[PDB]
């Protein structure tokens, strides 16, 4: 299952940009599509999403009246338009495919490699800025929220290696996608969630982000992100 995003673009301030996301090895109609951006060296920010079969969409509050998300069901293509562009809109804009796996019936998400848009703050869950350990140690990364988010909604965790798209590490608080080793585990209780990493390896050095829906915003919220350093000491 594959995602083609349109090419990088340089835009003038005040213009609008329309990014495409074309899916492969399937329609498309049994899934949802979310858009998430990341300014250089910064965290992850949800823009909006759509469910193609219903033709409905929802947009993050801070972009209301600026983002338009649409879908062409026949061609398996989703589009995000952002108008009134400014410097602050410089970012990598990611297409995310999400829903339920055929047969096994569990959650999955897949991120595209993103489209760089170059031109010319929002609620986030709380995470420590950094963590560290040496090979073979354990570490825990915390994520604090409130009733309307972590308290009532499923927490996901994402791993971001430098120069790569985020990747799903934990879903539904504590479930591991196939391919993620058992030394990663997730937990949540009340308004807090935690990612535990056993048997630390140098390749685990990355940024880790927790995330959940927030009932008050009616939008998806990411944590501030934690840079994990593995000290080959
Ligand atoms: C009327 C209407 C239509 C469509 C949408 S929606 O596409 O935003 N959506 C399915 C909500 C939702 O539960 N998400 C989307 C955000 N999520 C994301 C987004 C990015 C990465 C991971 N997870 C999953 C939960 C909301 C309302």
């Amino acid at each position: 299952v594959q995602l083609v995003e349109s090419e990088a673009e340089v835009k003038k301030p005040g213009s609008s940009v329309k990014v495409s996301c074309k899916a492969s090895g399937g329609t498309f109609s049994s899934y949802a599509i979310s858009w998430v951006r990341q300014a250089p060296g910064q965290g992850l920010e949800w823009m909006g999403g759509t469910i193609p079969i219903f033709g409905t969409a929802d947009y993050a509050q801070e972009f209301q009246g600026r983002v338009t998300i649409t879908t062409d069901e026949s061609t398996s293509t989703a589009y995000m338009e952002l108008s009134g562009l400014r410097s602050e809109d410089t970012a990598v804009y990611y297409c995310v495919l999400l829903g339920t796996t055929m047969v096994t019936g569990h959650y999955f998400d897949y991120w595209g490699q993103g489209t760089l848009v170059t031109v010319s703050s929002n609620f986030m869950l709380t995470q420590p800025p950094s963590a560290s350990g040496t090979p073979g140690q354990s570490v825990t990364i915390s994520c604090s929220g409130s009733g309307s988010n972590i308290g009532n909604n499923k927490v996901n965790w994402y791993q971001q290696l430098p120069g790569t798209a985020p990747k799903l590490l934990i879903y539904s608080n504590n479930q591991r996608p196939s391919g993620v080793p058992d030394r990663f585990s997730g937990s949540k209780s009340g308004t807090s969630a935690s990612l535990a990493i056993s048997g630390l390896q140098s390749e685990d050095e990355a940024d880790y982000y927790c995330a959940a829906w927030d009932d008050g915003l009616s939008g998806y919220v990411f944590g501030t992100g934690t840079k994990l350093t593995v000290l080959a000491a």
